């Protein structure tokens, strides 16, 4: 199989994992664990990479790095990246828009003073999401009725964002419908329910959000109602 | 012409600007100025965008947003994105690796306590760059002897990084050779020396680095030599 390295985190790779699955493609993962980072430094220069970074993708021919480079390579192999220039460009538009929410969590995630940051980013969230809620206007998926790589990306993004505020998605039904429809894939279904599936962490174990070492209780403030009532 | 919006900043668009030039492609820019941001909000929802964000690219057919989506669309139109899947994937590997340095400046740029941040990021710089200095091993450019979209990207990245520490590039000759070779293009040459060329800011005018409103003197510390001597 094509060999793939990452940390035992959802992180950047979750979407390529998801995509690898849905294609019924034999792949072998190289999963580094928090302590294991020792093992990384040595192999960091050995396995003939050109831009040695994680996540990596070893194959017969291709010897790749860079998260987009990996995903696009699987979907491209498969005829999913698009036919006609303009379409191919729309796909990456979707990709880009996706990666703002998911990279948006990333760019806050580790900052100690998360609590305060969360606020500002979340303020903007409803706008970013409406974009998709609107693009899901009489669509099964992002870019018509077939899956595309960015569908799993909005999925890793939505999966991520629910961990900030589980309620954030109630204002956008079609998005919730989207998450239900993705998982309804027999391939998505069985996966999320297997040994292989990395359910956490969401970020590197150092991270203030989607981090620590185990699935998330509070670390916060709620707001719910005036004095001592409503505590989500 | 295909119409393109941004701020009167180098920023994200500098590379698409550079690429648009080298292709001898008629384009009309829509450049918003610092005060002008008023004009943005109204047109933000009017001009039939799907993911209304800056930079935008209006054409006959395509109505696009997202910085990668724009660049890749010009080069794709032109047969530059790659022939065979693996190659196309290497291109975006290059793209990705590029965008770590350039996004690396971005993610520090605005933080008030730049001075301190700069340190850490710069620490890592020589590693990131060696990658390219090595990939320039008996190459004219990134990915052989033809230009590719990422060549302008390493250019916008190197152009950017010299503004932190002008010396950072002395350890990597081939990179300096690269910058000389890019600019040697009659199209790059004439451009950088025209009315059209946005020489500054580098970031949004709010930014602590590559910002303010005008080309950069100090705001810093040097280190040069022990007590009061060597002040770069
Ligand atoms: N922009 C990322 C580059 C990767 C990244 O910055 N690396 C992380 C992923 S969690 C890693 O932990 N890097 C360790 C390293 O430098 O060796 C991509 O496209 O994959
Ligand atoms: N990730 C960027 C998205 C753009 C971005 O975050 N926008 C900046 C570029 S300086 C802008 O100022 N945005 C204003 C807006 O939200 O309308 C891309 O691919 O183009």
């Amino acid at each position: 199989s094509p060999i793939l390295g990452y940390w035992k985190i959802k992180g950047l790779v979750q979407p390529t994992r998801l995509l690898l699955e849905y294609l019924e493609e034999k792949y072998e993962e190289h999963l580094y664990e928090r302590d294991e980072g020792d093992k990384w430094r040595n192999k960091k220069f050995e396995l003939g990479l050109e831009f040695p970074n994680l996540p990596y993708y070893i194959d017969g021919d291709v010897k790749l790095t860079q998260s987009m480079a990996i995903i696009r390579y699987i979907a491209d192999k498969h005829n999913m990246l698009g036919g006609c220039p303009k379409e191919r460009a729309e796909i990456s538009m979707l990709e880009g828009a996706v990666l703002d929410i998911r990279y948006g969590v990333s760019r806050i995630a580790y900052s100690k003073d998360f609590e305060t940051l969360k606020v500002d980013f979340l303020s903007k969230l409803p706008e970013m999401l409406k974009m998709f809620e609107d693009r899901l206007c009489h669509k099964t998926y992002l870019n018509g009725d077939h899956v595309t790589h960015p569908d799993f990306m909005l999925y890793d993004a939505l999966d991520v964002v629910l961990y900030m505020d589980p309620m954030c998605l109630d204002a956008f039904p079609k998005l919730v419908c989207f998450k239900k429809r993705i998982e309804a894939i027999p391939q998505i279904d069985k996966y999320l329910k297997s040994s292989k599936y990395i359910a956490w962490p969401l970020q590197g174990w150092q991270a203030t959000f989607g981090g620590g070492d185990h699935p998330p209780k509070s670390d916060l403030v709620p707001r719910g109602s005036m004095e001592l009532d409503k505590w989500a």
